[PDB]
RNA sequence: ACGAUUAUAUCC
RNA sequence: GGAUAUAAU
């Protein structure tokens, strides 16, 4: 019922080409784990990824009464080896949605058609050069190289430097205009990333797909323009928050919540871009009826043989060592497409009208739309669909919608057949939702409402304590260190007094560590630093002049430009919410953690060695 | 060898 | 503008 049915006439040309440079190793294993994927062959290959964390001795180190703590200390990098990647493969890449009821299909191609209309009132698809993809692209982003015509460059700025890699695209974009594609291909790899492990494991996290540069290319050529021109953003969409920084995603909070309606809902999808649907997909195309000419024929060649019928090449082990399995899927999002955030963030906004619309009532069953539905739908979406985009905030996957009443958490048959379902809840359990707009969860903060000693307001991110103390004592690499990432750890203490000053632990623990780094050194990678003889990196002071000018001068929910003078007029939240966001006051552990600082900061001091130190200490009485 | 999109800090 | 670091989807 939900195996997958491969396209041959346009993804076969690909695996061809992928046997053909492989045919000393090629086979048909009949033992491959793919239940909703088409699977054509293996071939051996080397194991790669990584499983191992390194240990941030100065951030352990200054952190002890967290030790005790395992929200704290199970964090882990996550595992990107084949075992890793096939783990979560088969949790959640492996999987099948259920093609949509005819009523849900009406429902998603009519929002949708209004969307790309709406999205496109004040802005036009175009395509995108060789010269904005030549300056856009990292001079080492991934070659992802396939084929071996491929494999001839060291870096993608020297690729994109040779007029050869350029002869590559051409061939290949010319296949595209004719409608046929040869050399579209996904790597796979593991997101590299910090989650808790479990039973003594690192988990791995999620699957990331990236074609090779070329393709790459022809995919910003076709479709960048929604990054570009920035189709998503706020002003444009109305939904979006392309552009918001994460701080200044609470001011958008605080304002959805001005809306009257009922609570707030930021129901979160299990694995997004596996769920999405190749009617998802083919609504998303639909911006191809606003291009033209060449362009239009590009963007469908990177929509049809690209995005709706994808190779993928992923590695998995098997006991006669690493194997790499050619496989193939017409739906889902390829994580790591060029279209992956902004269209995302389409669908998500498509997805959370057609709920608001079950919410209201505007139709009452998906099974099909009746003529009258119709016409409601879209009289709806004309008479309200702008000021119901308004109601949400959208990156991507992650939602916060205020809904007109809550009628919205109980609509719940347009969203679970559209294969979105919900992360951590029943299909059919009414959803959670948020009274006040200080506790909703978006992008993984939430946000406070923090008055200042001037009684100026600000609205600062926030969130679980642990999490942020976990992160910031490991990193890539192995084993342990602490001269290595003592520069690392400033740079976590750097970003807790910017945006997490309002922690007292945070702002302590932040002080204690850049006490007890050497104050000269300056990062140039995570591991390595240079020695600045007669500078100080990143004193007490600069860093009370990069709080002005993010949360004053350049905060444009700031009026009074007056900046901050010391840093204990900058205040913490009430010790009420400091705890009720994980923090340790209160606690004997942290109160002797605290009265002894300066011991334990002697003591990393020591163990670094003879350098000059600085005490960012007297910040604080 | 190291995805796309984006923010911030730093260094050049 | 680039690189690095961090963070987010
Ligand atoms: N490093 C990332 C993280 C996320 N995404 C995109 O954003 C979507 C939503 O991200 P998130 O909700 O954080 O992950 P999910 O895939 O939803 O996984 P889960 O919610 O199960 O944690 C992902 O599906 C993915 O397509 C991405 O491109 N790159
Ligand atoms: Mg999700
Ligand atoms: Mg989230
Ligand atoms: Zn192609
Ligand atoms: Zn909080």
């Amino acid at each position: 019922i939900e195996s997958e049915t491969p396209n041959l006439d346009i993804i076969g040309k690909r695996i061809e080409k992928i046997k053909q440079e492989h045919e000393t190793s090629w086979h048909y294993d009949q033992d491959h784990p793919y239940k909703t994927w088409a699977y054509h062959g293996s071939y051996e290959t080397k194991q790669t990824g990584s499983a191992s964390s390194m240990v941030n001795g100065v951030v352990r180190l200054l952190t002890k009464p967290w030790d005790i703590i395992p929200m704290v200390t199970q964090m882990a990098m996550t595992d990107t080896t084949p075992f890793g990647q096939q783990r979560v493969f088969k949790e959640k890449v492996d999987t099948r949605t259920q093609e949509p009821k005819e009523g849900t299909k009406k429902l998603m191609k009519i929002t949708a058609e209004w969307l790309w209309k709406e999205l496109g009132k004040k802005k036009t698809p175009r395509m995108c050069t060789r010269e904005e993809f030549t300056r856009k692209v990292r001079s080492n982003a991934a070659l992802g190289a396939i084929f071996t015509d491929e494999n001839k460059w060291k870096s993608a700025r020297e690729a994109v430097e040779d007029s050869g890699f350029w002869e590559l695209v051409d061939k290949e974009r010319n296949l595209h205009l004719e409608g046929k594609c040869e050399t579209c291909v996904y790597n796979m790899m593991g997101k590299r990333e910090k989650k808790l492990g479990e039973f003594g494991k690192a988990k791995g996290s999620r699957a990331i797909w990236y074609m090779w540069l070329g393709a790459r290319f022809l995919e910003f050529e076709a479709l960048g323009f929604l990054n570009e021109d920035h189709w998503f953003s706020r002003e444009n969409s109305l939904s979006g928050v392309e552009g918001e920084g994460l701080h200044k995603l609470g001011y958008i909070l605080r304002d959805v919540s001005k809306k009257e309606g009922g609570a707030m809902y930021a129901d979160d999808t299990a694995g997004w871009d596996t769920r999405i649907t190749l009617e998802d997909l083919k609504n998303e195309e639909m911006v191809t009826n606003h291009m033209e000419g060449e362009h239009k024929k590009l963007a469908e060649a990177i929509f049809k043989l690209t995005y709706q019928n994808k190779v993928v090449r992923v590695q998995r082990p098997t006991p006669r060592g690493t194997v790499m399995d050619i496989i193939s899927r017409r739906d889902q999002r390829g994580s790591g497409q060029v279209v992956t955030y902004g269209l995302n963030t389409f669908t998500n906004m498509e997805a959370q009208l057609i709920r608001q619309m079950e919410g209201e009532g505007v139709f009452k069953s998906i099974q099909h739309l009746t003529v009258t539905e119709e016409i409601a739908v879209k009289n709806w979406l004309v008479r309200v669909g702008r000021e119901r985009l308004s109601r949400m905030a959208i990156s991507g996957d992650d939602c916060v919608v205020k809904p007109l009443d809550d009628r919205f958490a109980s609509a719940l048959t347009a969203l679970n057949d559209m294969g979105k379902v919900r992360k951590d809840i029943q299909q059919w359990e009414p959803s959670r939702g948020w009274n006040d707009w200080t506790q909703v969860p978006f992008c993984s903060h939430h946000f406070h409402e923090l008055i200042m000693k001037d009684g100026r307001v600000l609205v600062v991110p926030c969130r679980n304590q642990d999490e942020l103390i976990g992160r910031a004592r490991i990193s890539q690499g192995a084993g342990w260190s602490l001269r290595e990432t003592a520069c690392l750890g400033k740079s976590y203490a750097q970003m807790w007094s910017l945006m997490y000053f309002h922690r007292r632990d945070l702002r302590l623990a932040a002080n204690a560590i850049c006490s007890a780094v050497p104050s000269h050194w300056v990062p140039t990678s995570r591991t390595t630093w240079s020695i600045h003889a007669t500078h100080e990196w990143m004193t007490t002071e600069d860093m009370l002049t990069v709080w002005n000018r993010v949360w004053i001068q350049e905060n444009p929910w700031m009026e009074d430009k007056t900046p901050v003078e010391s840093w204990e007029e900058i205040p913490y939240l009430g010790k009420r919410e400091d705890q009720w966001c994980g923090s340790l006051i209160g606690l004997t552990s942290r109160a002797t953690w605290a009265k002894n600082i300066q011991t334990a900061i002697n003591q990393v001091r020591s163990l670094i060695g003879n350098e000059e130190y600085t005490d960012y200490m007297p910040s604080m009485k």
